[PDB]
């Protein structure tokens, strides 16, 4: 799925994110924007083998399991292809566990090079929430 802006403001809020470990929901939807461009199906391979994996890109070197990352680990518990679901709560309880992980969202390398010290509140603006 492709999540509207708002639509996956709204989804993430629903799910506890907005201010998740002091992450107001405007940097979550900022990284969702850059690590997936909203698209739950969305892959990306790593050049360690890894590949991330869904709306917030969640990498099978230490979050899910994908069967194809040897030497991994699979800290959220999942399959990585349940983060690619159209229901974002797999990839939302991963998420927390890992901004939780003492790294915040630097975790997402496109929210750090993306979204941190901007105005990330611009992508909630407009949104029903
Ligand atoms: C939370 C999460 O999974 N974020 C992804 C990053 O982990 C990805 O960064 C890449 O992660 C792999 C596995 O740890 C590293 O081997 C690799 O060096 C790292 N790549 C960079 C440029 O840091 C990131 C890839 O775009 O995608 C999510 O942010
Ligand atoms: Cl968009
Ligand atoms: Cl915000
Ligand atoms: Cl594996
Ligand atoms: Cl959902
Ligand atoms: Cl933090
Ligand atoms: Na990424
Ligand atoms: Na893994």
């Amino acid at each position: 799925k492709v999540f509207g802006r708002c639509e996956l403001a709204a989804a993430m809020k629903r799910h506890g994110l907005d201010n998740y470990r002091g992450y107001s929901l405007g940097n979550w939807v900022c990284a969702a924007k850059f690590e997936s461009n909203f698209n739950t199906q969305a892959t990306n391979r790593n050049t360690d083998g890894s590949t991330d994996y869904g709306i917030l890109q969640i990498n099978s070197r230490w979050w899910c399991n994908d069967g194809r990352t040897p030497g991994s680990r699979n800290l959220c518990n999942i399959p990585c292809s349940a983060l690619l679901s159209s229901d974002i709560t797999a990839s939302v309880n991963c998420a927390k566990k890992i901004v939780s992980d003492g790294n915040g969202m630097n975790a997402w390398v496109a929210w750090r090079n993306r979204c941190k010290g901007t105005d990330v509140q611009a992508w909630i603006r407009g949104c029903r929430l």
